[PDB]
């Protein structure tokens, strides 16, 4: 109870910034996550013993794939931590508890394959869940782990508070299905511009948390250029493996997933920053002004991919 987690000085200062990289020392990531829960939520939010046991079972249920791995989960949780810490008074106690857990869990038991590949393969998960296939799986894996003995980190919440936090987590994880993001951002755009956006309207909060989830999930475009650039290799190593698997089913993959078309990566990144990332952090900055460093960092990285195309790197 008087037992704080404390980080070395450079991490203690830099973890508060949006562009923080959690580093290559896997064994420090649990400690980084508890640090973040303690400062964004309180030392009283979770029993330390239960939280530590939950974090280690979550780690165990992330697979050894190039991108959608344990490092991604903790990276997405740190972005969320930075958003919550720069918007102190906008969020409920339940939201602060739910959203870091949501982020840590959002890609549980990912296999490095998209919803479309599961559908074309005719994976069982595609019959159990006809839309947001992997996302419904991730939430189902989260509930599983919460129900193992000694793993109920929400044990002190009431019956109705428990149901509310699990409902924040469910919508938060569903929102990481990027197919849902485009309509969610348009509605948020229209609502903000016509002045109807109302943070007391629960259906409006939901949308705003959805957009936070997209922003955290895409936060590898908001890092320093060398972090952004090396993560992109991990991202494409998954997509190219999926493309190989499409070719094995007798389907020409899209170019994004076809390793034979590596050369078009720079222009594919441009499209992605313009079509997805920039509009994401733009609408996010409109709704939550203190998240502007994410938009500024995203723009700097677009500018770096423009330099790659111009043969200046
Ligand atoms: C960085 C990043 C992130 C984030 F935010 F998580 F880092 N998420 C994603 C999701 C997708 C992509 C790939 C973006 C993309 N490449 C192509 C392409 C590439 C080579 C040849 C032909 C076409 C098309 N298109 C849309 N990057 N990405
Ligand atoms: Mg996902
Ligand atoms: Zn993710």
């Amino acid at each position: 109870g008087l037992m704080q987690f404390t980080l070395p000085v450079r991490l203690c200062k830099e973890i508060e910034l949006f562009h923080f990289d959690i580093g290559p020392f896997e064994n420090m990531w649990p400690g980084i996550f508890v640090y973040m829960v303690h400062r964004s939520c309180g030392t009283s939010c979770f029993e330390l013993e239960k939280l530590c046991r939950f974090i280690m079972s979550v780690k165990k249920n992330y697979r050894r794939v190039p991108y959608h791995n344990w490092k991604h989960a903790v990276t997405v949780a740190h972005c969320m931590y930075a958003i919550l810490q720069n918007n102190h008074t906008l969020f409920t106690d339940l939201e602060r508890k739910g959203l870091l857990i949501a982020c840590l869990c959002h890609d549980l038991d990912h296999r490095g394959f998209s919803n479309s590949y599961l559908q074309k393969f005719d994976h069982p998960l595609a019959a159990l869940y006809s839309t947001s296939t992997m996302e419904q799986h991730h939430f189902s894996q989260t509930v599983s782990i919460l129900q193992l003995e000694g793993h109920n980190i929400f044990s002190t919440l009431s019956s109705s508070e428990y149901e509310q936090v699990l409902e924040i987590i469910r919508k938060a994880i569903i929102a990481t299905d990027l197919a849902l993001y485009f309509g969610n951002r348009k509605q948020l755009e229209e609502m903000y511009q016509t002045g109807s956006l109302n943070l007391n309207n629960q259906s409006h909060r939901d949308r705003v948390i959805g957009l936070m989830m997209t922003a955290c999930d895409l936060c590898s475009v908001t890092k320093l250029w060398p972090v952004t650039k090396l993560t992109a290799n991990d991202i494409y190593a998954e997509f190219w493996a999926e493309g190989d698997e499409m070719k094995k089913l007798g389907i020409q993959p899209i170019p994004m997933m076809d390793r034979d078309k590596k050369d078009e990566v720079p222009q594919g990144q441009l499209g992605f920053y313009n079509a997805v990332a920039i509009p994401c952090y733009t609408t996010l900055t409109q709704i939550l002004p203190p998240t502007e460093p994410l938009l500024k960092a995203c723009r700097d990285n677009l500018s770096q991919w423009e330099k790659v195309i111009r043969g200046e790197e």
